[PDB]
C-alpha cells in the first residue's frame, strides 16, 4: 500500500506515535516520507546482506527475521515481511523499540539527514488530526 500524507499521519496518530518519546508526528510522517516514500513494499538491500523493509525501512541485522541475515537479531519478534503490510501496525510496534533503544530517531539515517532540525509540522499541515 502507498499511504497518502495525511492518511499516514492519522495512522500513525491512532497507533500512539504522536509526541512517542519526545517525537511530534510530523517526524515520522517526513521519516517514512523519505524512508520508503510512503510505501508499504519497499525493501532495500544493504552491502552487508541486510535488508530495510517496510514503510520505515527497519533493518534485519538487529529487528526482524528473513531467514538470509546470517548473525542477525530479531528484537521485535517478527518475520521481516510482516514489515510490508498494508497494516503498519507490525511496523510502529517495532518502531517504537527502535526509538526506545537510545539513538532516538537518529537510528533512521534519512530522518537525520533530511528532517532533523527542520520544519517537520510541515507534514502534518492541512491534515484533519
Ligand atoms: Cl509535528
Ligand atoms: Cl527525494
Ligand atoms: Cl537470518
Ligand atoms: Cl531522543
Ligand atoms: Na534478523
Amino acid at each position: 500500500k502507498v499511504f497518502g500524507r495525511c492518511e499516514l499521519a492519522a495512522a500513525m496518530k491512532r497507533h500512539g506515535l504522536d509526541n512517542y518519546r519526545g517525537y511530534s508526528l510530523g517526524n515520522w510522517v517526513c521519516a517514512a516520507k523519505f524512508e520508503s516514500n510512503f510505501n508499504t513494499q519497499a525493501t532495500n538491500r544493504n552491502t552487508d546482506g541486510s535488508t530495510d523493509y517496510g514503510i520505515l525501512q527497519i533493518n534485519s541485522r538487529w529487528w526482524c527475521n528473513d531467514g538470509r541475515t546470517p548473525g542477525s537479531r530479531n528484537l521485535c519478534n517478527i518475520p521481516c515481511s510482516a514489515l510490508l503490510s498494508s497494516d503498519i501496525t507490525a511496523s510502529v510496534n517495532c518502531a517504537k523499540k527502535i526509538v526506545s533503544d537510545g539513538n532516538g530517531m537518529n537510528a533512521w539515517v534519512a530522518w537525520r539527514n533530511r528532517c532533523k532540525g527542520t520544519d517537520v509540522q510541515a507534514w502534518i499541515r492541512g491534515c484533519r488530526l
